[PDB]
């Protein structure tokens, strides 16, 4: 897998962000995660976490997996990086997302995220509290 450049257009919520990628606006959906909805416990905290991460970043990068790159809604499916730190992993490590939507070909970082989820769950963090 390889990181590619992108620039933030707008934070949206815990697991979606609008990025300019190859000079076109796209909504990206974070691979391998599921978050509480905006009116469910921790929904707002997930949105705030991802917002700060992407807004404070000097450099955002998009890393597609091996399989499909857009979903049925036209959203990009990627691992997103903020100054080299993966947003998908950080959200999970904080107990603000669960590992989810693991489709065979687009699961390169599954075990990395599952390790983060186990740590959040041992810590009883947030959704695991
Ligand atoms: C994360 C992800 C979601 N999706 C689709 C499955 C779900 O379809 P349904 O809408 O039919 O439930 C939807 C979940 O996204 P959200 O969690 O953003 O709603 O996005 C993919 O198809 N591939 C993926 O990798």
């Amino acid at each position: 897998l390889h990181k590619e450049p992108a620039t933030l257009i707008k934070a949206i919520d815990g697991d979606t962000v609008k990025l300019m990628y190859k000079g076109q606006p796209m909504v990206f959906r974070l691979l391998l995660v599921d978050i509480p909805e905006f009116n469910e416990k921790y929904g707002p905290e997930a949105a705030a976490f991802t917002k700060k991460m992407v807004e404070n970043a000097k450099k955002i990068e998009v890393e597609f997996d091996k399989g499909q790159r857009t979903d049925k809604y036209g959203r990009g499916l990627a691992y997103i990086y903020a100054d080299g730190k993966m947003v998908n992993e950080a959200l999970v490590r904080q107990g603000l997302a669960k590992v989810a939507y693991v489709y065979k070909g687009n699961n390169t970082h599954e075990q990395l995220l599952r390790k983060a989820e186990a740590q959040a769950k041992k810590e009883k963090l947030n959704i695991w509290s």
